[PDB]
This record gives structure tokens, C-alpha cells and sequence, in this order.
């Protein structure tokens, strides 16, 4: 009714007992269901914790008393909002947000399912609208709220234990939801990684045979891959450098130590779900990420990902990439002679007469083959990825320019057999693109690759800003000049062309006398060669210097991502050629699984030195008694026992 | 090197003068300015009447001040725009 929400709102537990007496005399069951606030579904219970005072209403104990004596207690606590916008938000969710440890205890005693799915649009994915996504389940609310006490409670209370393994509408478990909630700030990162640990550690105490991190949501994404696909570097850094020193939660570690002789200590990083794995590799999810996907370029600076790629580089990709640079250089030397030595008489196609004219056809045939090759490699890149229209034009600057080179090649073939001299028009573009596209292969080299990243950035921010204003000025004063000219440079091309000679230092200030006003002609060109040459070109240099100062580290980390995409494509191009990827690692016994069996893992070694943490009685060292690779080790009867 | 931030803040002032002149050029054209806001009940005036104000919403996130028993929240029980809210019988009383 109206007065009940008024009395449940106002902390006044006197009028309620009068209505305990009232609802006694009909049923309390449907009448409370009819006293659910329409358009929201709020029974009196949810209303109470909303209007709290110092962490207690004092009607909440009473409203439970009305429901325990008189039948049907469940339908008050299992009740929730009815609206589609708070759909499924039980009163248990309220106590978890308001940080009331007690009311979480009180409600779960009286039922209050700990698996109630807060479906509502407020509780769904980001939506571009106001809302807080935590994972729709009360255990995920507590984890994303800094309530660790409420986490441990809901799993071992006495009555109903939360499910670590349960999923939301979008399939995200609690740990997935710890990834969705991360926002790359330090205090969030400090927390989420702390709370990621505890549930992940708790899931070895309870349910010791699950491996939560292997759980995949509706989109087939694990918490690690979801941290890498969504730009979550702090969580990624945590999951990857994860070392847990506790014995029964050591198998959940991921950064191990294999020996420590003095300051030296050799760490092992697992490579599960990073190398060319089954579903979603962390390298693929980072390397083949959409362009927004924050910190694409920093997610690989997370150790061991640098060393792992630099391992693949120095072991098989470097020797393949330099063969790709060679076969492309030869291809450019052959499409260049076949073009330099083209026929200059008659119409195409051109019959063969001499031996020198035979060699070029081998160079012309073989040259079209690469165009067919670089044409399909752009179709593969299209269908293997399905890049959006955005991603297609904003981060794929290489594949555009090899595919584009390929189109001028095929057009050069279509026109060489259509009897038209425009084959040359396309054939020379395909050369100029082709040689410029050797700047692709500067990415096997750190200094030349970073140099070519700066070229990319300069073209996009500094030169595109420049060439707008320059073409506006050029076309602007150009029209003003040719308007003034009377009968030759009485054209808009030759005036725009002469006014572009100034910037390249070839401008005659007297390229016409065919005008009637000379002050007008020279005030107008001086205006031009001050605002374009003196100002706007020298300003460009100034802008570049500002740019170079800023993109120094950004260009090094776009380079490592460029090189990474080459490492992955090289792996993925040779599933058949050599065998796969040479596996970039070794299968080592890190310890024993919690069921006693061996824990063999594909692990990456990183020798490290430390001049401060001298003593460090580790114990977590997995093969100390042999202190290196050497031959097989003892396994060190310490912490492991099986 | 020096005018990087100064040029961003002359730009926003350039754009602002365009926003205002656009508003002031169309007192007759469309109607005025589309009002850039919403008339919300923030609370009650000290004489008990409603305090309706044209207010601009800014969603914000905080990972340090977790608990913050605000109370000053003006429409907590509905926790968003959604549909009309309860007004939260806390601090307001009228
Ligand atoms: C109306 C017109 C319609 C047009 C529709 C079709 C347009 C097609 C072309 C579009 C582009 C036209 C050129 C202007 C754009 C810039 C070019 C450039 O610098 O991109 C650098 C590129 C980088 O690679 P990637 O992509 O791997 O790097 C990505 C990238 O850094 C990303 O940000 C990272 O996140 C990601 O990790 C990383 O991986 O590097 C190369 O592409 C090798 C070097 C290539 C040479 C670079 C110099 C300039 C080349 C262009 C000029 C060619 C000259 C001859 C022209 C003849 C005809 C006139
Ligand atoms: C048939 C004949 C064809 C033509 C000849 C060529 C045939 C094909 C040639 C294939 C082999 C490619 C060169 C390998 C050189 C040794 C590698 C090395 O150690 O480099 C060092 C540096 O060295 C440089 O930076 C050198 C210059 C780099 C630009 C490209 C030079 C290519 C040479 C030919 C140009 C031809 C142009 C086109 C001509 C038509 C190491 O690199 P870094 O700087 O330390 O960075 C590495 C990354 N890291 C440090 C992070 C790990
Ligand atoms: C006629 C005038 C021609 C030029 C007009 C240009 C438009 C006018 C004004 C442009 C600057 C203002 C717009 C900024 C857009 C930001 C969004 C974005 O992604 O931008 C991208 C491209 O943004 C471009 O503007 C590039 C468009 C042209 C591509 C190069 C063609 C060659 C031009 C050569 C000159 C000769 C032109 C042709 C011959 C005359 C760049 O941003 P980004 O790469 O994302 O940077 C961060 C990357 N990160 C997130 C991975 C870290
Ligand atoms: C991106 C390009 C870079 C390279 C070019 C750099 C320059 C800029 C490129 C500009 C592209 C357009 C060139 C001119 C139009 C086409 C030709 C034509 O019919 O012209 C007519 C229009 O006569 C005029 O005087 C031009 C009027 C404005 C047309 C251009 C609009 C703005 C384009 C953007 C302007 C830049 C500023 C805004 C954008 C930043 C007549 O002139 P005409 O050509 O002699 O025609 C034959 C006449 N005849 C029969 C007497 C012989
Ligand atoms: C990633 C960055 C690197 C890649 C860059 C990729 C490319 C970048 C560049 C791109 C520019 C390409 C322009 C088109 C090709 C050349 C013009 C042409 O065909 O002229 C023909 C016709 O032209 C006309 O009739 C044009 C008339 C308008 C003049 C404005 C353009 C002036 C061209 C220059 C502007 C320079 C601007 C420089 C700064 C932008 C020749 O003219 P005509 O028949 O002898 O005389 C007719 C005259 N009338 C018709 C006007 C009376
Ligand atoms: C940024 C905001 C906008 C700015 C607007 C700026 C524009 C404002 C200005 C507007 C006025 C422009 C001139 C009007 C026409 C005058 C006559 C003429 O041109 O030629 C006449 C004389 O030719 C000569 O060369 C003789 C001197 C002429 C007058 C020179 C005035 C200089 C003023 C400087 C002012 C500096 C202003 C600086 C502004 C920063 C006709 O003779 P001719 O056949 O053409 O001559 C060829 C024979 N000869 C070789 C013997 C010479
Ligand atoms: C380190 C890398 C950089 C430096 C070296 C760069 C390469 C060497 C440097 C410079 C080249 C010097 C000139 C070559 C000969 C002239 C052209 C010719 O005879 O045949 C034709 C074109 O030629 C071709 O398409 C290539 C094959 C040429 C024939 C001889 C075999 C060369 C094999 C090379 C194998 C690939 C390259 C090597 C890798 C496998 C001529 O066609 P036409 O229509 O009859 O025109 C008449 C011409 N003529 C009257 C003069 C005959
Ligand atoms: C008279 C002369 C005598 C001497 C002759 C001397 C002969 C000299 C040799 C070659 C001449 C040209 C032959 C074709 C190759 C073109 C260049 C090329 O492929 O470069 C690639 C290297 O390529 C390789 O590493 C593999 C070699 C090519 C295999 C397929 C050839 C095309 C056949 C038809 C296939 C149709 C079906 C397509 C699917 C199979 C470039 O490497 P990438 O790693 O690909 O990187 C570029 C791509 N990306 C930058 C966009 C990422
Ligand atoms: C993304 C697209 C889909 C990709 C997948 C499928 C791709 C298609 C599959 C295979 C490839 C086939 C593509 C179509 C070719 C048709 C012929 C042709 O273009 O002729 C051109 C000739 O050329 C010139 O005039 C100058 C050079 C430009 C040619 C550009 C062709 C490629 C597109 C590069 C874009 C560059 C611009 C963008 C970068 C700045 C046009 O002139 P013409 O017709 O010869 O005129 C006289 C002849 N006529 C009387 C018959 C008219
Ligand atoms: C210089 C490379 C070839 C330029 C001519 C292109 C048309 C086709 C020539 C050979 C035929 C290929 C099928
Ligand atoms: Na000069």
C-alpha cells in the first residue's frame, strides 16, 4: 500500500506490528505480493535496506519476523525488482553494495539465494549508458566491491555456499568479471589483482580440481584472454608473473623458480595460452586486436612476452623474414627490369623476337605471379580476420599497400591484354609502391623499424594536418593568381603547379608578365611564400620535433607489435612447411598437481640476478639440487610431495 | 613545445565562441539552444518547497573511496536515470 512503504522507509518499528496484526487476518502471502511497489517490484524487504540509517533500519529484523511466523518466508527474500532495468536484483545484492556485513549474514540465514542473477540493463555490459557491471551474481558483486570478508562468507557460511564456477548471462564467471571491471588505474589494479588472487586461491581450498582460468564465457574467452583482448595490462601482468608461495595453492602459481644459486635465480614462466594454443592465444589476442583495445602496444612489454617473441625471432622467424626480404627484393629487381625494358613501339600485347625479349617475359610472367600472391594474401588477411571498415583503414597500413600494389599489377595485366597503353600508368605505380613497401621490411631491424614507425606517425598527424592547410593556401592563392593573369600560365594547373615550386625551392616570382597589376601579383605571392614556405614548412619541422620527442617509446612499442604480427603470421604460414613453430619452450615439471600427479608445463626460462634480496629462503624453487638445466634434476623433496 | 596545452585551450575557447554564437544566432531558427540539461529535483529548498534545477550529469568512478556513506545522494533508490525515482526519504524531509 502507500503507508507501508512510508513506514518501512521511516525507521519506525511501531506501526509495523499493527500491520503484522493486519496481514495475519488475511494471508500475508499474496498481500505482500500485492504490496510490491508497482513498476519496480519492490516488496517491503528491498525497500528497507535502501533507506538505511547508520547501517540498520530496525524494520529489517521486524519484517523478517512477519515472514517467519506467517507462512512463505522465501518469497520475501527471493523476491526482487520486476522491472527490466533492475531485473533480478534481489535484496541480497543491496546489502553487498551498502557494505553491511551483518545484513548479508541475516538474509542468507533466511534463504536469500546467493545465485540470484541481477539481469537488469543497469547490470549488463557497458552499454554506453549509466551502469555498473560486476557479473550479475552476488559473489561477483562482493569481489568487485572490496568486500573480501563477504567473499569468504558466501563460500563457507553455514547454509548455502556460493558457486565459484557459476556464470552470468554473458557467461562471465567471477574471474572474468574481475577482468571486465578493471580500468588500468593503479588502485583498481592493486585491488583486482589482490582479489583475483584470493578467489583463485580459494578455489583450490574448495573444489581443488577445477582450474577456473580455463573456463570460457559465451565468447569463448578465458579471464587471461579477456584481459588481453580488452586491454587489461595490470591484470595481464598479474596473471602472467603470478607466483603463489603457499603449498596447496602453488600449482596456481605461474611464475616459478627453478634454481637460485646466490643472487642468480632462474625463473620459469608457463606458456599455457600464450603460444599457438587452441582457442585464443595471448599473443594472437594482443597482436590481432582491434584498434581501440587499449594498450595494444604495452601489453607485450609485460614479461615474458618480449623475450618469448625475441626467442621466436632469433630462432626461426629472423631467418625466414630475411628470406622474405630477399624474395621481395628479387621480385622488385625483376618487375623493374621487365618494366625498364618494356616495348616502346606498337600496342600491347607484344610478340617475342630476340633472347633479351624472352628474359623479360620470364620477368613479366613471374612478376604477375607475385601480384596474384600479394592479392590473395590480402584476401586471406580479410577472411582470416574479418576487420571492420574502421580497422581496415586505421591500423592495416601494410596490407593495404601490398594489396594495392597487387591491384595495379592485375590492372596492368587487364590492360596489357585489352590493347591499351594505360598498363604503364598502373605498372609504374606498382613499382613505386613496391619499393616504398621495402620500408615494411625495416621491421626486422630495431633502429630501422622504429624509424619507419615514425614515418607512419609523421604522415598521419604532422603531414596530413600540414597538407590540408597547404592545399587550402595553394588552391587559395592559385585561384587569386590565375584570376589576375590574362592569357601559358592562364590555367589553374600551371598556377597551382608553379605555386608548388616555391615550397620545393623552385619558385620564380616573375613566372608571368601577363597581368595588369604587379603590386597585386607580388603581394599575393609574398603572402603565399611567407605563410607556406617561411611559416608553414618551418612550422612542420617544429611539429615533427615535438612529435619525435613524444613517440620515441610509442614507436618502439609499435615496432615490437609489428615484429610480433610477423612472428605470428610466420608461425601461421608454416603449419605445413617445417612443422609448426618449433614450440618456443620446454616441457618442465614445475611440481605436482593437487591430485598428486605431475604438473608438466611448457615454460620459458628467464635468468635473473638480485643484489638486495640475498637470503630469500625460497623453498618454492622447483629443482634446486641441480641448480641449472644441466642434466635432469632431483625435483627437491621440499614443497612437492608425491 | 610550450604552446601545446595553450593551443588546446585556445581551441576549446574558439569552439566555445562558436557554440555560443550558434546558440545566439538561433533564438528564432530552431527554438533557442536545446537547453543542454534536464530539470531535476536535487532536494528541497529551506522553506520546504521543491528545489528543481537545470543540472548536468557526469558519471564518475572511484576505486579508493569505496565505502563513502554519502547520504547526500539525492535519488539513490532508483540508482540511475531509468524512470522517475523515490527521492530517498534521507536528508530531504518535505
Ligand atoms: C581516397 C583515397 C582512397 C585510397 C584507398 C586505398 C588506400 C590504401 C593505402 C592506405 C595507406 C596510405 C598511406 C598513408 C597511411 C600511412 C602509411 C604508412 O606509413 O603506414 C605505415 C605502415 C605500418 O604497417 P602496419 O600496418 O603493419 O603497422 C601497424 C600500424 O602501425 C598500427 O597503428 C599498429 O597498431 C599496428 O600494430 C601496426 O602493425 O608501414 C607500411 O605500410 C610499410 C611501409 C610502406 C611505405 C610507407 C611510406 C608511404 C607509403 C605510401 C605512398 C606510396 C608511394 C607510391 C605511390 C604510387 C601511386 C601514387
Ligand atoms: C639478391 C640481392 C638483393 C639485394 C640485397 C639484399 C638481399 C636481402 C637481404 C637479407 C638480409 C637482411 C640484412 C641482415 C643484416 C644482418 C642482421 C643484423 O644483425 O642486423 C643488425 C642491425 O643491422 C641493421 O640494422 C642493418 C640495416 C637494416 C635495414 C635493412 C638492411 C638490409 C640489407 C639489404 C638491403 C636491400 C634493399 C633492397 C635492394 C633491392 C641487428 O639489428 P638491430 O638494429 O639490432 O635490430 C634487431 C632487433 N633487436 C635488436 C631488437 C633484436
Ligand atoms: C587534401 C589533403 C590531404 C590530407 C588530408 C588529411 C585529413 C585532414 C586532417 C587530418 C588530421 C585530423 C584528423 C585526425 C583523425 C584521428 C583518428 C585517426 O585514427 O587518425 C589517423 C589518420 O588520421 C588522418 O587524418 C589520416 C588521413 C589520411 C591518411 C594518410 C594519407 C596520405 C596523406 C599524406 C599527405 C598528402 C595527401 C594527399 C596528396 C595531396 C591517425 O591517428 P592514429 O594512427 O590512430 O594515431 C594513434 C595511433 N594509435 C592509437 C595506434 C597509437
Ligand atoms: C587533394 C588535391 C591535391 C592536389 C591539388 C592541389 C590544389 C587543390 C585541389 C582541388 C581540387 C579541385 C580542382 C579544381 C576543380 C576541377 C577542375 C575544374 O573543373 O575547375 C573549374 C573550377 O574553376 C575554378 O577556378 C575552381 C573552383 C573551385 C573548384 C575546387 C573546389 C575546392 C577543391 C579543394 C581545394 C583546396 C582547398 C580545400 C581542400 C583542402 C575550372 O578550372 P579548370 O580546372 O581550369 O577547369 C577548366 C577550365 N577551362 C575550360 C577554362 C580550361
Ligand atoms: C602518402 C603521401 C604521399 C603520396 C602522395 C600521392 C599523390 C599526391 C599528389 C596528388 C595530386 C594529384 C593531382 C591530380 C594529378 C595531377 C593534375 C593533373 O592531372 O593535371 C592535368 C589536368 O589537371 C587539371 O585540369 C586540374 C585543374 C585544377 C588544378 C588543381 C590541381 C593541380 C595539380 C597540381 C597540384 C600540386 C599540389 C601539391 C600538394 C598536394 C594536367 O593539366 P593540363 O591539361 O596540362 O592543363 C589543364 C589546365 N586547366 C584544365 C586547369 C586549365
Ligand atoms: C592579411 C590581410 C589582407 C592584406 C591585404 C593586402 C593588400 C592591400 C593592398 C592593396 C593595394 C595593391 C595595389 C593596387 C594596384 C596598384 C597598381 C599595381 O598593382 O600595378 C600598377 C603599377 O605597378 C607597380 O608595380 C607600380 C606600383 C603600384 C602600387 C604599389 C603599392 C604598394 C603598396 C604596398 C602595400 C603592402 C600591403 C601589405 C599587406 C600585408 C600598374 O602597373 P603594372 O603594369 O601592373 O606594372 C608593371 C610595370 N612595372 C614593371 C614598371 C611595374
Ligand atoms: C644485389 C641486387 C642488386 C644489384 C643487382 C640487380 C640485378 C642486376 C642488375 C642490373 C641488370 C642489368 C641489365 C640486365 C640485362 C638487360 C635486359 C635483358 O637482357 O633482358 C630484358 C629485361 O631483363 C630482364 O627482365 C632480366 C633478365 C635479363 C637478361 C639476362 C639474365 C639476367 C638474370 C637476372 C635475374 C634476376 C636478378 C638477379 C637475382 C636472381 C630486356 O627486355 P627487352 O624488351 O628485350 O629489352 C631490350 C634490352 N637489351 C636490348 C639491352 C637486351
Ligand atoms: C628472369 C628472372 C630469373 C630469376 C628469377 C628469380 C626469382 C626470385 C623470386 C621470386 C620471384 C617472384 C615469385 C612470386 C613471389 C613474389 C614475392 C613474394 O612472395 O614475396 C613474399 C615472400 O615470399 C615467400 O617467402 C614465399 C615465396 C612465394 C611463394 C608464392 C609465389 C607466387 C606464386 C603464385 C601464388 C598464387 C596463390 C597465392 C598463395 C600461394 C613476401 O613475404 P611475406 O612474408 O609474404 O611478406 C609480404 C606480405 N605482407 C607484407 C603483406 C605481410
Ligand atoms: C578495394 C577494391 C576491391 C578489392 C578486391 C577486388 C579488386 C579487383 C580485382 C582485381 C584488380 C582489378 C582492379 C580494377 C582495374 C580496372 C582497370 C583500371 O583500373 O584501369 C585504370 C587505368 O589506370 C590508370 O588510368 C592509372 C592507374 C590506376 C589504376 C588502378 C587500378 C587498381 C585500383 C587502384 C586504386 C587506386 C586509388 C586508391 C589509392 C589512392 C583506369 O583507367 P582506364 O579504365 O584504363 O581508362 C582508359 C581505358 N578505358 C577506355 C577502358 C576506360
Ligand atoms: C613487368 C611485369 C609485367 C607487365 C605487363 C603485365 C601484363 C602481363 C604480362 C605477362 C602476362 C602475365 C599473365
Ligand atoms: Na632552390
Amino acid at each position: 500500500r502507500r503507508s507501508i512503504f512510508e513506514a518501512v522507509a521511516q525507521n519506525n518499528c511501531q506501526d509495523l506490528e499493527s500491520l503484522l496484526l493486519f496481514l495475519q487476518k488475511s494471508k500475508k502471502h499474496l498481500t505482500d505480493n500485492e504490496f510490491k511497489d508497482p513498476e519496480t517490484g519492490k516488496t517491503c524487504l528491498l525497500k528497507a535496506m535502501l533507506n538505511l540509517h547508520d547501517g540498520q533500519n530496525t524494520t529489517i529484523p521486524l519484517l523478517l519476523e512477519i515472514a517467519r511466523q506467517t507462512d512463505s518466508l522465501k518469497e520475501l527474500v527471493n523476491a526482487s525488482y520486476t522491472d527490466s532495468y533492475y531485473k533480478g536484483q534481489t535484496a541480497l545484492h543491496i546489502a553487498i553494495e551498502r557494505r553491511n556485513m551483518a545484513l548479508v549474514t541475516l538474509l542468507v540465514e533466511n534463504g536469500a539465494d546467493v545465485q540470484a542473477a541481477a539481469h537488469g540493463d543497469f547490470f549488463k555490459k557497458t552499454k554506453g549508458r549509466p551502469g555498473f557491471y560486476f557479473g550479475e551474481l552476488p559473489l561477483s558483486l562482493a569481489a568487485c566491491t572490496n568486500q573480501l570478508g563477504i567473499v569468504k562468507f558466501l563460500l563457507q557460511n553455514s547454509w548455502q555456499t556460493a558457486d565459484i564456477s557459476a556464470r552470468d548471462s554473458v557467461g562471465n564467471t567471477v574471474l572474468h568479471a574481475l577482468v571486465e571491471v578493471a580500468d588500468n588505474t593503479a588502485d583498481n589494479t592493486k585491488f583486482v589483482t589482490s582479489m583475483y588472487n584470493e578467489i583463485l586461491m580459494l578455489g583450490a581450498k574448495l573444489h581443488p580440481t577445477l582450474k577456473l582460468e580455463e573456463l570460457t564465457n559465451k565468447k569463448g574467452m578465458t579471464p587471461l584472454a579477456l584481459a588481453a583482448g580488452t586491454g587489461k595490462i595490470g591484470v595481464l601482468a598479474y596473471i602472467l608473473q603470478r607466483e603463489i608461495q603457499e603449498p596447496e595453492c602453488r600449482h596456481l602459481s605461474r611464475k616459478f623458480t627453478e634454481w637460485a644459486y646466490g643472487p642468480v635465480h632462474s625463473s620459469l614462466y608457463d606458456l599455457s595460452c600464450i603460444d599457438t594454443c587452441e582457442k585464443n592465444s595471448v599473443l594472437e589476442v594482443i597482436a590481432y586486436s582491434s584498434s581501440e583495445t587499449p594498450n595494444r602496444h604495452d601489453m607485450l612489454l609485460v614479461e615474458p612476452l618480449n623475450r618469448l617473441l625475441q626467442d621466436k625471432w632469433d630462432r626461426f622467424v629472423k631467418r625466414i623474414f630475411y628470406f622474405n626480404f630477399l624474395v621481395y627484393c628479387l621480385y622488385m629487381i625483376i618487375f623493374t627490369m621487365a618494366a625498364y625494358y618494356r616495348p616502346v613501339d606498337g600496342l600491347p600485347p607484344f610478340k617475342m623476337e630476340k633472347t633479351g625479349d624472352y628474359f623479360r617475359v620470364t620477368g613479366e610472367i613471374l612478376s604477375v605471379l607475385g601480384g596474384v600472391y600479394f592479392f590473395f594474401r590480402g584476401i586471406q588477411y580479410f577472411l582470416q580476420r574479418r576487420p571492420s571498415m574502421k580497422t581496415l583503414f586505421v591500423d592495416s597500413y601494410s596490407e593495404m599497400l601490398f594489396f594495392l600494389q597487387s591491384l595495379f599489377m592485375l590492372a596492368t595485366v587487364v590492360l596489357y591484354f585489352s590493347h591499351l597503353k594505360e598498363y604503364v600508368a598502373s605498372m609504374v605505380f606498382s613499382l613505386a609502391l613496391g619499393w616504398t613497401n621495402m620500408l615494411y621490411y625495416t621491421r626486422g631491424f630495431q633502429q630501422m623499424g622504429i624509424y619507419a614507425v615514425m614515418i607512419e606517425k609523421m604522415i598521419l598527424r604532422d603531414l596530413c594536418r600540414f597538407m590540408f592547410v597547404y592545399i587550402v593556401f595553394l588552391f587559395g592563392f592559385s585561384t587569386a593568381v590565375v584570376t589576375l593573369i590574362e592569357d601559358s600560365y592562364n590555367s589553374l594547373y600551371s598556377t597551382c603547379l608553379e605555386l608548388f615550386k616555391f615550397t620545393i625551392g623552385m619558385g620564380d616570382l616573375e613566372f608571368t608578365e601577363n597581368y595588369d597589376f604587379k603590386a597585386v601579383f607580388i603581394i599575393l605571392l609574398l603572402a603565399y611564400v611567407i605563410l607556406t614556405y617561411i611559416l608553414l614548412l618551418n612550422m612542420l619541422i617544429a611539429l615533427m620535433g615535438e612529435t619525435v620527442n613524444k613517440i620515441a617509446q610509442e614507436s618502439k612499442n609499435i615496432w615490437k607489435l609489428q615484429r610480433a604480427i610477423t612472428i605470428l603470421d610466420t608461425e601461421k604460414s608454416f603449419l605445413k612447411c617445417m612443422r609448426k613453430a618449433f614450440r618456443s619452450g620446454k616441457l618442465l615439471q614445475v611440481g605436482y598437481t593437487p591430485d598428486g600427479k605431475d604438473d608438466y608445463r611448457w615454460c620459458f626460462r628467464v635468468d635473473e640476478v638480485n643484489w638486495t634480496t640475498w637470503n630469500t629462503n625460497v623453498g618454492i624453487i622447483n629443482e634446486d639440487p641441480g641448480n641449472c638445466e644441466g642434466v635432469k634434476r632431483t625435483l627437491s623433496f621440499s614443497l612437492r610431495s608425491s
